[PDB]
């Protein structure tokens, strides 16, 4: 919906072929709820992606659920926690442990802080190596980042590439966030013609206008 929403959405794209994407499941882990559009979205147009989405503030979700026609279900769970003790807990997990196609964090907070989007924990490289054990081989981390200082923001890129040695960047246009998408395998990486037809896919369906609601039908039924 918003730029930056628009812009981690596009991620999808480094997936693989993005006629598939709709037609395979999709785990993915949002870190962040906001008003919930982003996770609502990918829900409403990925019909098999199974979303956690973790949010800090139990209000939030409150706001989201009441006003902004969010809802749980048996694909989207929502976990009212910290993101940094919910991650460190999953990847705790053993052989047990989940393993998503794709993380987002759209993480937002303190104003003490030398960058609060993300808070700096949630880059750092003893953290993102938490990220990486539960990332499947081919997946995709996908980082909002706003920071201001540049001298940290060297630093939190290279930590990241450290972990994730391919990575992408995309400015938002008219906002000072940047989106970073971040991989494991930068020997498989896509060039720039295959770069550009899958986004452009990816575009075509996402645009596209349909569908049933299955929900909730033995009530009526029965």
């Amino acid at each position: 919906c918003c730029e930056h929403h628009k812009a981690m959405i596009a991620g999808l794209a480094l997936l693989r072929n993005p006629e598939l994407l709709l037609e395979i499941p999709l785990a993915l882990l949002v870190v962040g709820l906001g008003g919930g559009s982003l996770p609502l979205f990918v829900h409403d147009h990925f019909p098999k992606s199974c979303i956690d989405a973790v949010e800090i503030d139990p209000s939030m979700l409150e706001v989201a659920t009441q006003w902004f026609g969010f809802s749980q279900s048996d694909r989207m769970k929502v976990h009212i926690a910290d993101g940094l003790d919910y991650i460190a807990s999953l990847a705790g997990g053993g052989e047990a442990r989940p393993c998503y196609d794709v993380i987002m964090f759209d993480v937002d907070s303190d104003p003490t802080l030398g960058m609060s989007c993300p808070p700096p924990a949630f880059v750092e490289q003893s953290f993102l190596q938490k990220v990486k054990s539960i990332l499947t081989p081919e997946g995709v981390f996908i980082l909002n980042l706003v920071c201001r200082d540049l001298g940290l923001k060297d630093s939190v890129l290279a930590g990241l590439k450290a972990v994730f040695p391919l990575l992408y960047v995309r400015r938002i246009e008219g906002e000072v966030n940047e989106i970073l998408f971040c991989q494991l395998h930068p020997e498989q990486k896509l060039a720039t013609p295959e770069l550009l037809e899958t986004a452009q896919a990816l575009e075509r369906t996402l645009r596209k206008p349909r569908g049933w609601d299955d929900t909730y039908v033995l009530s009526d039924m029965l």
